[PDB]
């Protein structure tokens, strides 16, 4: 398949040790290492398949690697470190600062039981600092989710939960970091059509209207309303049934994007084309809801946190919140 093949003990660049593999995927692998050259530091090690397009894929990545490292020299800005990137006989390798398990991978070994909301608030606050340095140097991830934003340590307590009568991981602590980069567009880039994983897709990516930094932010308000729930927001494959879901879960699309796009067969009378009497239409109905009835407690809080998804997931692109609005949040008041 182009995978690097290696055993545990072996030497890259005679610098790195292998110590054992973090992650795997489509890209390569992740390899946790001992950097010989920075005084036995473990790093992780993105190791590219030796395959054209993920070669391509993974340049991109490293330049905006370096662009995140130059206007960050104190680290502040919590996305992920590259502290070196090399080419090995056709593999692009990125060395990293060593993390815990996605956000993705903690919840899913938590039985996708979601995170308290406390948590969720330190979790969220992170997520908007880290992507909305990325907007104020003219980047777009666009690539936002659970499985992309990781715990720096991932080690947890068990915790009782009186109400659900089951025990319950909670993670000692809750800083997070954001990863993967080889989708990241500047502002002057080539803008591909279609972004982002299905679920976390921005209805104006749907419906092809063009698209830049508010994009993120809806993907941002999915990404937290699952930290919230613990299942994502629009388990769907298709575009028409998505609008249908979103139109369902925020109320009617906006007239003027139904009028503007050219995925005009998903619409008929300037509405949107969705019979919810069909066998379709029933399942939309029976597995989503509007928005505010996944709430789990009235109090004060809960409700600040949902005016912010709500505010996230706003139709249109220029009216949605920004990140530097959403730094200055009510949800965020309790915080140091
Ligand atoms: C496998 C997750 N992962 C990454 C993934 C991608 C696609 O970039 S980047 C990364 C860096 C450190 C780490 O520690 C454990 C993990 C890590």
């Amino acid at each position: 398949e182009g995978h690097l093949i290696y055993h545990v003990g072996d030497w890259l660049q005679e610098r790195y040790e292998i110590v054992s593999t973090l992650g795997e995927g489509t890209f390569g692998r992740v390899v946790q290492c001992v950097d010989h050259r920075r005084g036995g530091a473990r790093v992780a090690l993105k190791i590219i398949k030796n395959v054209e397009k993920y070669k391509e894929a993974a340049r991109l990545e490293i330049n905006v690697l370096e662009k995140i490292n130059e206007k960050d020299p104190d680290n502040k800005n919590l996305c992920v470190q590259m502290f070196d990137w090399f080419d090995y006989h056709g593999h692009m390798c990125i060395s990293f600062e060593l993390l815990g398990l996605s956000t993705f991978d903690f919840l899913k070994d938590n039985n996708y039981l979601p995170y308290p909301i406390h948590q969720v608030r330190h979790m969220a606050f992170q997520l908007c600092q880290a992507v909305k340095f990325l907007h104020d140097n003219k980047l777009t991830h666009t690539d936002l989710k659970p499985e992309n934003i990781l715990f720096v340590n991932s080690d947890y307590e068990l915790t009782y939960n009186l109400e659900k009568k089951r025990d319950e991981r909670s993670v000692k602590s809750t800083a997070v970091r954001v990863v993967d980069f080889g989708s990241a567009t500047f502002d002057h880039e080539h803008h591909s059509t279609i972004v982002s994983t299905r679920h976390y897709r921005a209805p104006e990516v749907i419906l092809e209207l063009g698209w830049s930094q508010p994009c993120d932010v809806w993907s941002i308000g999915c990404i937290i309303f699952e930290y919230y729930v613990g299942f994502t927001l629009f388990q769907t494959h298709d575009n028409r049934e998505h609008l249908a879901m979103m139109e369902r879960i925020l109320g009617p699309i906006p007239s003027r994007m139904i009028r503007k796009t050219r995925k005009q067969k998903y619409f008929y009378r300037g509405r949107l084309d969705w019979d919810e009497n069909t066998s379709a239409g029933r399942y939309v109905r029976e597995n989503c809801k509007p928005l505010r009835r996944y709430l789990t407690s009235e109090a004060e809080e809960h409700h600040q946190l949902f005016d912010l998804i709500e505010s996230m997931l706003e139709y249109e692109p220029a009216k949605r919140l920004t990140l530097g609005e959403a730094l200055q949040h009510p949800f965020f008041a309790r915080l140091r």
